[PDB]
């Protein structure tokens, strides 16, 4: 198994401020997975933001993303950084690791980012 730990648990910030979230992998971090940050605006489907290959080495942003989203780490530690909160960025943010073969898919517990 793998454990993901999102940190922080909540975030009470306000427009313009910076937000830095981080996902920690532990357990069998020496397999192949993809570590991804997803955003989930309420009432909407998750959205891939950034991701990185567990064993393969640079991060990528998804298609159609503003610059306010950045990723940094090796792939046992993704950090999503939204630099300057715009209004709609107040959402719930999740990370998962996923085997390319889908024999394992693990999700964090969530990081709520509100005002």
């Amino acid at each position: 198994e793998i454990v993901l730990t999102q940190s922080p648990g909540t975030l009470s910030l306000s427009p313009g401020e910076r937000a830095t979230l981080s996902c920690r992998a532990s357990g069998s971090t020496f397999s192949s997975y993809t570590l991804a940050w997803y955003q989930q605006k309420p009432g909407q489907a998750p959205r891939l933001l950034i991701y990185i290959y567990s064993d393969g080495g640079r991060t990528s942003r998804a298609t159609g993303i503003p610059d306010r989203f950045s990723g940094s780490g090796s792939g046992t530690d993704l950090t999503l950084t939204i630099s300057r909160l715009e209004p709609e960025d107040f959402a719930v943010y999740y990370c998962n690791a996923e085997s390319p073969f889908y024999d394992y898919d693990y999700w964090g517990k969530g990081t709520k980012v509100e005002i």
